[PDB]
Protein backbone atom coordinates (compact mmCIF):
# COMPACT_ATOMS: atom_id res chain seq x y z
CA UNK A 1 0.00 0.00 0.00
CA UNK A 2 1.20 4.09 -0.72
CA UNK A 3 1.83 5.39 2.90
CA UNK A 4 -0.42 8.13 3.69
CA UNK A 5 0.20 11.53 2.71
CA UNK A 6 0.74 13.76 5.38
CA UNK A 7 -0.35 17.22 4.23
CA UNK A 8 2.79 20.23 4.91
CA UNK A 9 2.65 21.67 8.19
CA UNK A 10 2.36 25.51 6.82
CA UNK A 11 3.50 28.69 8.78
CA UNK A 12 4.01 31.77 8.25
CA UNK A 13 7.48 33.02 6.84
CA UNK A 14 9.61 35.61 7.49
CA UNK A 15 7.27 38.50 6.38
CA UNK A 16 4.57 36.75 8.56
CA UNK A 17 2.87 35.59 5.26
CA UNK A 18 1.25 32.38 4.13
CA UNK A 19 1.39 32.14 0.45
CA UNK A 20 -1.81 29.64 -1.27
CA UNK A 21 -1.56 29.03 -4.77
CA UNK A 22 -4.60 27.22 -6.48
CA UNK A 23 -3.52 25.21 -9.12
CA UNK A 24 -4.22 22.50 -11.87
CA UNK A 25 -2.20 19.49 -11.89
CA UNK A 26 -2.06 15.64 -12.34
CA UNK A 27 -2.83 13.11 -9.86
CA UNK A 28 -2.41 9.15 -10.64
CA UNK A 29 -5.47 7.15 -9.21
CA UNK A 30 -5.29 3.42 -9.75
CA UNK A 31 -2.15 3.46 -12.18
CA UNK A 32 -4.74 6.24 -14.38
CA UNK A 33 -3.51 9.82 -14.32
CA UNK A 34 -6.34 12.17 -13.91
CA UNK A 35 -6.19 16.58 -14.15
CA UNK A 36 -6.68 17.48 -10.63
CA UNK A 37 -6.52 21.00 -8.45
CA UNK A 38 -4.99 21.46 -5.72
CA UNK A 39 -3.47 24.15 -3.29
CA UNK A 40 -0.08 24.44 -3.25
CA UNK A 41 0.39 21.07 -5.25
CA UNK A 42 -1.40 18.98 -7.38
CA UNK A 43 -4.53 18.10 -5.35
CA UNK A 44 -5.78 18.54 -1.77
CA UNK A 45 -3.94 21.55 0.53
CA UNK A 46 -1.38 21.92 3.06
CA UNK A 47 -2.23 22.23 6.59
CA UNK A 48 -2.32 25.89 7.31
CA UNK A 49 -0.91 26.60 11.23
CA UNK A 50 -2.61 28.98 13.21
CA UNK A 51 -1.95 30.34 16.37
CA UNK A 52 -4.89 31.62 18.40
CA UNK A 53 -4.44 35.70 18.61
CA UNK A 54 -1.66 36.23 16.39
CA UNK A 55 -2.58 37.96 13.37
CA UNK A 56 -1.17 36.79 9.74
CA UNK A 57 -1.64 37.45 6.02
CA UNK A 58 -2.13 35.07 3.71
CA UNK A 59 -1.65 35.78 0.09
CA UNK A 60 -4.21 33.66 -2.00
CA UNK A 61 -3.06 32.89 -6.03
CA UNK A 62 -5.29 31.98 -8.61
CA UNK A 63 -3.68 30.11 -11.15
CA UNK A 64 -7.03 28.26 -12.47
CA UNK A 65 -8.13 29.75 -15.90
CA UNK A 66 -11.75 30.17 -13.80
CA UNK A 67 -12.63 31.98 -10.80
CA UNK A 68 -12.92 30.87 -7.83
CA UNK A 69 -13.04 31.53 -3.77
CA UNK A 70 -11.38 30.51 -0.82
CA UNK A 71 -13.80 29.77 2.43
CA UNK A 72 -12.05 29.09 6.20
CA UNK A 73 -14.70 26.66 7.12
CA UNK A 74 -15.03 26.76 10.82
CA UNK A 75 -12.98 30.07 11.26
CA UNK A 76 -14.60 32.74 13.42
CA UNK A 77 -13.98 35.70 11.07
CA UNK A 78 -15.27 38.94 9.29
CA UNK A 79 -16.88 38.44 6.04
CA UNK A 80 -14.57 40.13 4.17
CA UNK A 81 -12.38 37.25 4.87
CA UNK A 82 -14.66 34.75 4.83
CA UNK A 83 -14.44 33.83 1.50
CA UNK A 84 -18.04 32.66 0.49
CA UNK A 85 -19.36 33.52 -2.96
CA UNK A 86 -18.65 36.95 -2.96
CA UNK A 87 -14.85 36.47 -2.35
CA UNK A 88 -13.92 36.04 -6.21
CA UNK A 89 -10.25 35.72 -7.14
CA UNK A 90 -10.46 36.28 -11.18
CA UNK A 91 -8.55 33.43 -12.62
CA UNK A 92 -4.64 34.50 -12.66
CA UNK A 93 -5.09 36.96 -9.97
CA UNK A 94 -4.27 37.14 -6.36
CA UNK A 95 -5.98 38.45 -3.23
CA UNK A 96 -5.03 38.77 0.28
CA UNK A 97 -6.89 38.67 3.21
CA UNK A 98 -5.58 38.84 7.51
CA UNK A 99 -6.85 35.67 9.34
CA UNK A 100 -6.96 37.07 13.54
CA UNK A 101 -7.62 33.78 14.93
CA UNK A 102 -9.80 34.06 18.31
CA UNK A 103 -11.53 31.05 19.09
CA UNK A 104 -10.02 27.36 20.23
CA UNK A 105 -7.41 25.10 19.29
CA UNK A 106 -9.42 22.89 16.29
CA UNK A 107 -9.01 21.54 13.27
CA UNK A 108 -10.76 23.75 10.73
CA UNK A 109 -10.42 23.48 6.68
CA UNK A 110 -10.54 25.26 4.11
CA UNK A 111 -12.27 25.40 0.01
CA UNK A 112 -13.82 26.92 -2.70
CA UNK A 113 -17.06 28.39 -2.34
CA UNK A 114 -17.36 29.46 -5.84
CA UNK A 115 -21.36 30.39 -6.32
CA UNK A 116 -22.88 27.05 -8.11
CA UNK A 117 -19.49 25.67 -8.55
CA UNK A 118 -18.62 24.59 -4.99
CA UNK A 119 -19.29 21.16 -5.58
CA UNK A 120 -17.15 20.78 -8.71
CA UNK A 121 -14.56 22.81 -7.66
CA UNK A 122 -14.07 20.42 -4.75
CA UNK A 123 -14.79 17.46 -6.41
CA UNK A 124 -11.46 18.29 -8.70
CA UNK A 125 -9.18 18.40 -5.68
CA UNK A 126 -9.17 21.70 -3.80
CA UNK A 127 -9.67 21.31 -0.23
CA UNK A 128 -6.97 22.08 2.23
CA UNK A 129 -6.77 21.97 6.54
CA UNK A 130 -6.77 24.64 8.88
CA UNK A 131 -4.61 23.95 12.34
CA UNK A 132 -5.36 26.39 15.17
CA UNK A 133 -3.29 25.86 18.27
CA UNK A 134 -3.42 27.84 21.48
CA UNK A 135 -1.45 27.96 24.84
CA UNK A 136 -4.47 25.66 26.10
CA UNK A 137 -4.00 22.70 24.02
CA UNK A 138 -0.13 22.61 24.00
CA UNK A 139 -0.46 21.89 27.98
CA UNK A 140 -2.40 18.97 27.53
CA UNK A 141 0.69 16.29 26.03
CA UNK A 142 -1.99 15.16 23.64
CA UNK A 143 -0.01 13.26 20.39
CA UNK A 144 1.55 16.06 18.66
CA UNK A 145 4.07 14.70 15.89
CA UNK A 146 2.89 15.92 12.77
CA UNK A 147 2.49 13.14 10.19
CA UNK A 148 4.07 10.61 12.92
CA UNK A 149 1.16 10.40 15.63
CA UNK A 150 -0.19 13.23 14.73
CA UNK A 151 -2.10 12.62 11.38
CA UNK A 152 -4.75 14.12 10.03
CA UNK A 153 -7.11 11.91 7.46
CA UNK A 154 -9.30 13.58 4.93
CA UNK A 155 -11.70 11.10 3.11
CA UNK A 156 -13.36 11.47 0.09
CA UNK A 157 -15.30 9.35 -2.69
CA UNK A 158 -15.01 9.98 -6.11
CA UNK A 159 -16.37 8.99 -9.17
CA UNK A 160 -14.10 8.39 -12.03
CA UNK A 161 -14.92 7.88 -15.95
CA UNK A 162 -13.30 5.23 -18.36
CA UNK A 163 -10.34 7.56 -19.20
CA UNK A 164 -9.60 8.15 -15.69
CA UNK A 165 -10.74 11.63 -15.25
CA UNK A 166 -12.65 13.00 -12.19
CA UNK A 167 -16.62 12.62 -14.09
CA UNK A 168 -18.27 15.19 -11.82
CA UNK A 169 -21.65 16.54 -12.84
CA UNK A 170 -24.53 18.67 -11.44
CA UNK A 171 -27.40 17.39 -13.03
CA UNK A 172 -31.09 16.62 -11.91
CA UNK A 173 -29.61 13.23 -9.95
CA UNK A 174 -27.03 14.69 -8.28
CA UNK A 175 -29.17 18.10 -7.17
CA UNK A 176 -31.12 15.46 -5.89
CA UNK A 177 -29.37 13.27 -4.00
CA UNK A 178 -25.45 14.37 -4.35
CA UNK A 179 -22.46 13.27 -6.34
CA UNK A 180 -21.23 10.28 -5.09
CA UNK A 181 -18.73 7.92 -6.22
CA UNK A 182 -17.35 4.23 -5.96
CA UNK A 183 -14.02 4.77 -5.31
CA UNK A 184 -12.51 6.13 -2.04
CA UNK A 185 -9.22 8.51 -1.20
CA UNK A 186 -7.49 9.22 2.20
CA UNK A 187 -5.65 12.55 1.77
CA UNK A 188 -5.74 11.48 -2.26
CA UNK A 189 -4.22 7.80 -2.07
CA UNK A 190 -6.44 4.57 -2.51
CA UNK A 191 -6.33 2.67 0.82
CA UNK A 192 -3.30 4.10 2.09
CA UNK A 193 -1.03 2.53 5.51
CA UNK A 194 0.43 4.66 7.96
CA UNK A 195 2.95 3.74 10.31
CA UNK A 196 2.06 4.92 13.94
CA UNK A 197 4.09 4.61 17.10
CA UNK A 198 3.33 2.12 19.79
CA UNK A 199 0.52 4.08 22.33
CA UNK A 200 -1.78 6.81 21.10
CA UNK A 201 -2.38 7.57 17.90
CA UNK A 202 -4.30 10.90 16.98
CA UNK A 203 -6.30 11.61 14.22
CA UNK A 204 -8.05 14.78 12.68
CA UNK A 205 -10.69 12.88 10.64
CA UNK A 206 -12.34 15.25 8.19
CA UNK A 207 -15.08 13.81 5.75
CA UNK A 208 -14.35 15.98 2.77
CA UNK A 209 -16.97 14.44 0.71
CA UNK A 210 -19.51 16.32 -1.47
CA UNK A 211 -23.12 14.25 0.20
CA UNK A 212 -21.37 11.36 1.29
CA UNK A 213 -21.93 11.04 4.96
CA UNK A 214 -19.65 8.64 6.90
CA UNK A 215 -19.16 6.33 9.44
CA UNK A 216 -15.61 5.54 11.32
CA UNK A 217 -14.41 2.49 12.97
CA UNK A 218 -11.98 0.02 13.32
CA UNK A 219 -11.39 -3.36 11.80
CA UNK A 220 -10.71 -5.00 15.00
CA UNK A 221 -12.96 -3.21 17.02
CA UNK A 222 -10.93 -1.37 19.51
CA UNK A 223 -12.62 1.80 20.39
CA UNK A 224 -11.92 5.35 19.49
CA UNK A 225 -11.81 8.51 22.31
CA UNK A 226 -13.68 11.80 20.47
CA UNK A 227 -11.27 14.60 22.24
CA UNK A 228 -12.37 17.37 19.63
CA UNK A 229 -15.53 18.42 17.52
CA UNK A 230 -15.34 20.97 14.84
CA UNK A 231 -14.85 23.72 16.94
CA UNK A 232 -12.41 22.30 19.32
CA UNK A 233 -11.74 20.08 22.39
CA UNK A 234 -14.42 18.35 24.53
CA UNK A 235 -14.68 18.87 27.61
CA UNK A 236 -12.97 15.23 28.12
CA UNK A 237 -12.67 12.74 26.19
CA UNK A 238 -15.91 10.49 24.43
CA UNK A 239 -15.26 6.70 23.71
CA UNK A 240 -17.22 5.51 20.97
CA UNK A 241 -17.32 2.09 18.78
CA UNK A 242 -18.04 3.91 15.73
CA UNK A 243 -18.15 7.88 14.74
CA UNK A 244 -20.70 9.16 11.80
CA UNK A 245 -19.23 11.95 10.58
CA UNK A 246 -21.58 14.51 7.92
CA UNK A 247 -19.80 16.30 4.96
CA UNK A 248 -17.35 19.04 6.27
CA UNK A 249 -17.50 17.64 9.76
CA UNK A 250 -13.88 16.63 11.93
CA UNK A 251 -13.35 14.86 14.94
CA UNK A 252 -10.12 14.50 16.30
CA UNK A 253 -9.76 11.37 18.18
CA UNK A 254 -6.76 8.70 19.63
CA UNK A 255 -7.12 5.44 18.85
CA UNK A 256 -4.69 2.48 20.86
CA UNK A 257 -1.65 1.45 18.68
CA UNK A 258 0.01 -1.94 19.97
CA UNK A 259 3.13 -3.73 18.30
CA UNK A 260 2.73 -7.53 16.56
CA UNK A 261 -1.10 -5.86 15.37
CA UNK A 262 -1.88 -3.96 12.53
CA UNK A 263 -5.40 -2.84 11.57
CA UNK A 264 -7.76 -0.72 9.51
CA UNK A 265 -9.65 2.49 9.87
CA UNK A 266 -12.94 1.71 7.91
CA UNK A 267 -16.14 3.36 7.01
CA UNK A 268 -19.50 1.92 7.91
CA UNK A 269 -22.19 1.64 5.55
CA UNK A 270 -24.89 4.49 6.00
CA UNK A 271 -28.29 4.75 5.86
CA UNK A 272 -28.30 7.27 3.33
CA UNK A 273 -30.26 7.69 -0.35
CA UNK A 274 -27.59 6.14 -3.06
CA UNK A 275 -24.48 5.94 -0.20
CA UNK A 276 -24.83 2.11 0.22
CA UNK A 277 -24.38 1.05 -3.27
CA UNK A 278 -21.07 -1.18 -3.57
CA UNK A 279 -18.73 -1.32 -2.55
CA UNK A 280 -20.09 0.76 0.10
CA UNK A 281 -23.21 -1.36 1.26
CA UNK A 282 -20.19 -3.29 3.28
CA UNK A 283 -17.02 -2.23 5.79
CA UNK A 284 -14.94 -0.09 3.53
CA UNK A 285 -11.15 0.17 4.30
CA UNK A 286 -9.84 3.70 4.85
CA UNK A 287 -6.21 2.85 5.77
CA UNK A 288 -4.26 0.81 7.17
CA UNK A 289 -2.33 1.38 10.94
CA UNK A 290 0.99 -0.20 11.24
CA UNK A 291 2.30 -0.54 14.84
CA UNK A 292 6.11 0.79 14.61
CA UNK A 293 8.67 1.13 17.30
CA UNK A 294 9.69 5.01 17.63
CA UNK A 295 9.00 7.25 19.94
CA UNK A 296 6.13 8.45 21.32
CA UNK A 297 5.07 10.71 24.44
CA UNK A 298 1.24 11.29 23.88
CA UNK A 299 -1.17 10.78 26.35
CA UNK A 300 -5.45 10.61 26.59
CA UNK A 301 -5.90 13.22 29.32
CA UNK A 302 -8.60 12.91 31.80
CA UNK A 303 -9.96 16.31 31.05
CA UNK A 304 -9.32 18.30 28.52
CA UNK A 305 -11.00 21.60 28.15
CA UNK A 306 -13.75 23.73 29.46
CA UNK A 307 -16.74 24.44 28.17
CA UNK A 308 -18.87 26.50 29.15
CA UNK A 309 -22.73 26.24 29.99
CA UNK A 310 -25.46 26.77 27.27
CA UNK A 311 -27.25 30.50 27.99
CA UNK A 312 -30.72 30.54 28.85
CA UNK A 313 -32.96 29.93 26.46
CA UNK A 314 -35.66 32.70 27.62
CA UNK A 315 -35.25 36.03 25.80
CA UNK A 316 -33.08 34.78 22.57
CA UNK A 317 -34.17 35.22 19.22
CA UNK A 318 -35.42 32.74 17.32
CA UNK A 319 -34.28 32.31 13.43
CA UNK A 320 -36.82 29.44 11.82
CA UNK A 321 -34.92 27.97 8.65
CA UNK A 322 -36.89 25.57 6.40
CA UNK A 323 -35.08 23.91 4.11
CA UNK A 324 -36.84 22.18 1.23
CA UNK A 325 -36.63 20.66 -2.10
CA UNK A 326 -39.08 21.30 -5.40
CA UNK A 327 -41.35 18.41 -5.40
CA UNK A 328 -40.15 18.02 -8.81
CA UNK A 329 -36.55 17.72 -8.18
CA UNK A 330 -37.58 15.39 -5.23
CA UNK A 331 -39.47 13.10 -7.76
CA UNK A 332 -37.11 12.97 -10.71
CA UNK A 333 -34.17 13.10 -8.83
CA UNK A 334 -34.92 9.65 -6.92
CA UNK A 335 -36.67 8.18 -10.08
CA UNK A 336 -33.07 8.42 -11.56
CA UNK A 337 -31.39 7.01 -8.72
CA UNK A 338 -34.14 4.42 -8.78
CA UNK A 339 -33.91 3.50 -11.90
CA UNK A 340 -29.71 3.74 -12.51
CA UNK A 341 -28.59 1.41 -8.87
CA UNK A 342 -32.00 -0.20 -8.57
CA UNK A 343 -33.22 -1.42 -4.77
CA UNK A 344 -30.21 -1.02 -3.23
CA UNK A 345 -29.98 2.90 -3.84
CA UNK A 346 -32.37 3.30 -0.88
CA UNK A 347 -30.99 0.63 1.42
CA UNK A 348 -31.34 1.54 4.80
CA UNK A 349 -34.44 3.99 3.90
CA UNK A 350 -35.19 24.20 -13.62
CA UNK A 351 -33.23 22.03 -10.98
CA UNK A 352 -30.60 24.74 -10.70
CA UNK A 353 -32.38 26.34 -8.48
CA UNK A 354 -34.50 24.28 -6.92
CA UNK A 355 -33.42 23.77 -3.06
CA UNK A 356 -34.33 26.39 -1.15
CA UNK A 357 -34.44 28.16 2.15
CA UNK A 358 -37.82 29.41 3.73
CA UNK A 359 -38.81 29.06 0.01
CA UNK A 360 -36.21 31.04 -1.70
CA UNK A 361 -33.17 29.56 -3.52
CA UNK A 362 -29.68 31.66 -2.71
CA UNK A 363 -29.94 34.95 -4.31
CA UNK A 364 -26.60 36.19 -3.55
CA UNK A 365 -27.55 40.00 -3.45
CA UNK A 366 -30.05 39.35 -0.59
CA UNK A 367 -29.24 38.52 2.29
CA UNK A 368 -32.36 36.91 4.23
CA UNK A 369 -31.42 38.44 7.37
CA UNK A 370 -29.07 40.80 9.92
CA UNK A 371 -28.73 38.44 13.04
CA UNK A 372 -27.12 40.64 16.10
CA UNK A 373 -23.40 40.66 16.73
CA UNK A 374 -22.48 39.27 20.46
CA UNK A 375 -25.93 38.04 21.47
CA UNK A 376 -26.61 34.02 21.36
CA UNK A 377 -29.44 33.38 18.89
CA UNK A 378 -31.44 29.98 18.61
CA UNK A 379 -31.65 28.78 15.11
CA UNK A 380 -34.36 26.41 14.03
CA UNK A 381 -33.42 24.35 10.99
CA UNK A 382 -36.27 21.93 9.57
CA UNK A 383 -35.18 19.32 6.72
CA UNK A 384 -39.28 17.95 7.25
CA UNK A 385 -41.16 17.21 4.41
CA UNK A 386 -38.41 15.43 2.19
CA UNK A 387 -35.79 12.61 3.45
CA UNK A 388 -33.03 13.81 1.91
CA UNK A 389 -29.09 14.20 4.52
CA UNK A 390 -28.76 18.06 5.16
CA UNK A 391 -25.55 18.74 6.84
CA UNK A 392 -26.28 22.60 8.43
CA UNK A 393 -23.51 24.48 7.99
CA UNK A 394 -23.56 27.69 9.72
CA UNK A 395 -20.60 30.11 8.93
CA UNK A 396 -18.62 32.94 10.82
CA UNK A 397 -19.21 30.75 14.44
CA UNK A 398 -19.25 27.90 16.24
CA UNK A 399 -22.31 26.93 17.39
CA UNK A 400 -23.89 24.81 20.51
CA UNK A 401 -26.18 21.83 19.25
CA UNK A 402 -29.66 22.14 21.29
CA UNK A 403 -31.31 19.31 19.85
CA UNK A 404 -30.58 17.44 16.59
CA UNK A 405 -32.79 16.29 14.19
CA UNK A 406 -35.47 15.54 16.76
CA UNK A 407 -32.61 14.40 20.18
CA UNK A 408 -30.78 15.89 22.03
CA UNK A 409 -26.74 15.50 20.71
CA UNK A 410 -24.71 12.53 21.23
CA UNK A 411 -21.63 13.50 24.08
CA UNK A 412 -19.03 13.71 21.29
CA UNK A 413 -21.70 16.27 19.51
CA UNK A 414 -22.48 18.19 22.50
CA UNK A 415 -19.17 20.79 22.19
CA UNK A 416 -18.09 23.48 19.23
CA UNK A 417 -19.90 22.37 15.99
CA UNK A 418 -20.29 24.42 12.97
CA UNK A 419 -22.64 21.69 11.65
CA UNK A 420 -25.33 20.45 12.23
CA UNK A 421 -27.52 16.74 11.25
CA UNK A 422 -30.86 17.73 9.41
CA UNK A 423 -32.97 14.92 8.14
CA UNK A 424 -36.82 14.98 7.66
CA UNK A 425 -36.45 16.48 11.14
CA UNK A 426 -35.73 19.71 13.09
CA UNK A 427 -32.63 20.57 14.80
CA UNK A 428 -31.87 24.03 17.03
CA UNK A 429 -28.68 25.69 17.68
CA UNK A 430 -27.04 28.25 20.04
CA UNK A 431 -25.26 30.73 17.63
CA UNK A 432 -23.08 33.92 18.43
CA UNK A 433 -21.54 36.13 16.00
CA UNK A 434 -18.17 37.85 17.69
CA UNK A 435 -17.49 39.25 13.69
CA UNK A 436 -18.96 41.90 11.28
CA UNK A 437 -20.53 40.57 7.85
CA UNK A 438 -21.37 43.74 5.67
CA UNK A 439 -24.18 42.79 2.73
CA UNK A 440 -20.92 42.88 0.13
CA UNK A 441 -19.47 40.12 2.08
CA UNK A 442 -22.46 38.67 3.39
CA UNK A 443 -22.22 35.36 6.29
CA UNK A 444 -23.46 32.24 4.50
CA UNK A 445 -25.77 29.53 6.00
CA UNK A 446 -26.20 26.61 3.48
CA UNK A 447 -26.29 22.60 3.53
CA UNK A 448 -23.01 21.45 3.17
CA UNK A 449 -24.20 18.67 0.21
CA UNK A 450 -23.02 20.42 -1.92
CA UNK A 451 -24.99 19.65 -5.07
CA UNK A 452 -27.57 20.79 -2.38
CA UNK A 453 -25.83 24.30 -2.24
CA UNK A 454 -24.76 24.77 -5.22
CA UNK A 455 -28.80 24.59 -6.91
CA UNK A 456 -30.03 26.91 -4.04
CA UNK A 457 -30.00 25.73 -0.60
CA UNK A 458 -27.72 28.29 1.20
CA UNK A 459 -28.99 31.94 2.56
CA UNK A 460 -26.71 35.24 3.02
CA UNK A 461 -26.81 36.79 5.84
CA UNK A 462 -25.61 39.73 7.93
CA UNK A 463 -23.62 40.56 11.03
CU1 LIG B 1 -17.16 23.92 4.17
CU1 LIG C 1 -17.98 27.17 6.10
CU1 LIG D 1 -29.21 19.42 1.67
CU1 LIG E 1 -20.16 27.58 3.38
Amino acid sequence: RPTLPIPDLLTTDARNRIQLTIGAGQSTFGGKTATTWGYNGNLLGPAVKLQRGKAVTVDIYNQLTEETTLHWHGLEVPGEVDGGPQGIIPPGGKRSVTLNVDQPAATCWFHPHQHGKTGRQVAMGLAGLVVIEDDEILKLMLPKQWGIDDVPVIVQDKKFSADGQIDYQLDVMTAAVGWFGDTLLTNGAIYPQHAAPRGWLRLRLLNGCNARSLNFATSDNRPLYVIASDGGLLPEPVKVSELPVLMGERFEVLVEVNDNKPFDLVTLPVSQMGMAIAPFDKPHPVMRIQPIAISASGALPDTLSSLPALPSLEGLTVRKLQLSMDPMLDMMGMQMLMEKYGDQAMAGMDFHHANKINGQAFDMNKPMFAAAKGQYERWVISGVGDMMLHPFHIHGTQFRILSENGKPPAAHRAGWKDTVKVEGNVSEVLVKFNHDAPKEHAYMAHCHLLEHEDTGMMLGFTV
